[PDB]
């Protein structure tokens, strides 16, 4: 699918896989967006596409996610599967992130393409595979309620 950066990610824009841009296109990744990932956000991402703004999990605020132009969605608890992260929740890199969207979407296949860009993607994938197992082509609340239960 067509991938966009927001920039005020040197990897996925070297490989072919992803544009900059000013205006948020698609489906919007927002930690501080209400609405959660699901399977209706499926053709939104096959037809337009993603969005990423770049930055941290840590230091980021609403202000920087706020009036992004697209449809904005959270993701739901996973793992970072990175060797710098490794283990901590929430905290997923810009290619983990769209690993875990491309398969919540019922688009698994690409999510094993996309992981073999970077070393250790696959070490994310293997550890929270049935989570996202559990999570793929699920509707937003069966979705959800997974969530709650590993916290």
């Amino acid at each position: 699918m067509k991938v966009y950066i927001i920039d005020y990610g040197k990897k996925l824009v070297k490989l072919k896989i992803a544009e900059f841009t000013r205006v948020g296109k698609g489906v919007v990744l927002d930690p501080f967006a209400q609405i959660t990932l699901s399977n209706k956000d499926k053709d939104i991402v096959r037809r337009i596409g993603i969005t990423i703004v770049d930055t941290s999990w840590n230091n980021t605020s609403q202000s920087e996610f706020k009036n992004i132009r697209g449809e904005h969605r959270r993701i739901p608890i996973l793992f970072a599967g990175n060797p710098i992260h490794y283990g901590i929740a929430y905290k997923l890199s810009s290619i983990e992130a769209l690993i875990a969207t491309l398969y919540i979407v019922d688009e698994v296949e690409e999510a094993i393409k996309l992981s073999n860009v970077v070393k250790w993607g696959h070490t994310f994938i293997e550890l929270n595979k049935e989570l996202l197992e559990a999570y793929k082509n699920k509707t937003e609340e069966d979705i959800k309620k997974i969530e709650r239960e590993i916290i």
